[PDB]
DNA sequence: GGGTGTCTGGTCATTCTACTTATTAGG
DNA sequence: CCCTAATAAGTAGAATGACCAGACACC
């Protein structure tokens, strides 16, 4: 099937990635071949995703990446070029999009064959430097003055309305929280929550504003450390969270997530989740949800 | 006979998702 | 007071993101 641009630019803002490597090799001219790539790696239950994307961009491979996980993966320069195009037509937003205009510059520098001569290589790896993790010890020994891994901040509205539908699919939670209440019953409570690295904070803050609810938490795991974008009154949730990708469709399993959580949501508001029955309903629904089904 | 591009089949590292429970906010 | 909704700190762990080695393919 065909997926929307936006759509699929979204999810790979949540799930993509750009890679660029600079392996040495004896019978290289220069010394070294590269290698540029774009893949995206899911779980194998949405193997269905990435044969849209693949349908949709006419390119890349599917393969399993290990027993549980399968990706998506461009390697050949020809049809990089149909990526490149893809995203320049619908650019990204996250800080990845730091990493992909480095995928590009890189791009560039193969297509007029400036990777076939040693100062070539030498912007190579001045432009890996920049993107993703930076360059490997082996690279760092070889070029000793290539140094300069500072970076860039990127900062762009939400393009889309598909954009964040598709972003959502990747990083998106509907959760069905259970909490023990001073009552008779356990107080039920929808949580929709949305993760990410702090370097786009902003671009969480944004959502707030995007959305009109929500609040960002911060959390922290020894030295790595991330923030959430939240929301748990019920009314944004009733009015805000479930209109908006109900009128924007989600695509994966996390849809099915989705429609189990509005499940919940219509029963929390005709108020059978104080009810015997009501929070047996939902109780089975959270159940055969997320980590389930 | 170089020389370069592309694929097979992964693994490594952490940022995500998803799940707990304490606690306060609120009509 | 009540009974309930809503915020919040915290963490587990695996689905992500990023990188890896080797060999094959082609002009
Ligand atoms: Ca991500
Ligand atoms: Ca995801």
């Amino acid at each position: 099937s065909s997926i929307n641009p936006w759509i699929l630019t979204g999810f790979a803002d949540a799930e993509g990635s750009f890679g660029l490597r600079i392996r040495k090799r004896n019978k290289s001219s220069v010394g070294y071949s590269t290698e540029l790539g774009f893949e995206i790696k899911l779980h194998n239950k949405d193997k269905s995703i990435l044969e849209n994307i693949q349908s949709t961009w006419g390119v890349g491979v599917i393969a399993n990446s290990g027993s549980n996980a399968v990706r998506l993966r461009v390697t050949r320069f020809e049809d990089l070029k149909v990526i490149i195009d893809h995203f320049e037509k619908y650019p990204l937003i996250t800080q990845k999009y730091a990493d992909y205009m480095l995928f590009k510059q890189a791009f560039n520098v193969m297509e007029n064959k400036e990777h076939l001569t040693i100062e070539g290589i030498k912007e190579l790896v001045r432009i890996k430097a920049k993107l993703n993790w930076g360059l490997t010890d082996e690279l760092k020994k070889a070029f000793p003055e290539i140094i300069s891994k500072e970076r860039s901040l990127i900062n762009k509205n939400i393009p889309n309305f598909k954009w964040l539908a598709g972003f959502t699919s990747g990083e998106g939670c509907f959760f069905v929280n259970l909490l023990k209440s001073k009552s008779k019953l356990v107080q039920v409570c929808l949580v929709f929550s949305i993760g990410q690295h702090i370097r786009d904070k902003n671009l969480m803050n944004s959502l707030i504003t995007y959305l009109g609810c929500g609040y960002i938490l911060k959390k922290n795991k020894s030295e790595f450390s991330w923030l959430e974008f939240c929301v748990t009154k019920f009314s944004d949730i009733r009015d805000k969270i479930i209109p908006f990708f109900q009128e924007y469709t989600l695509i994966g399993t996390k849809l099915k997530d989705f429609e189990d959580w509005c499940k919940v949501a219509k029963l929390i508001e005709e108020k059978k989740h104080l009810t015997e029955e009501g929070l047996d309903e939902i109780k089975k629904i959270k159940l055969n949800m997320n980590k389930g089904r």
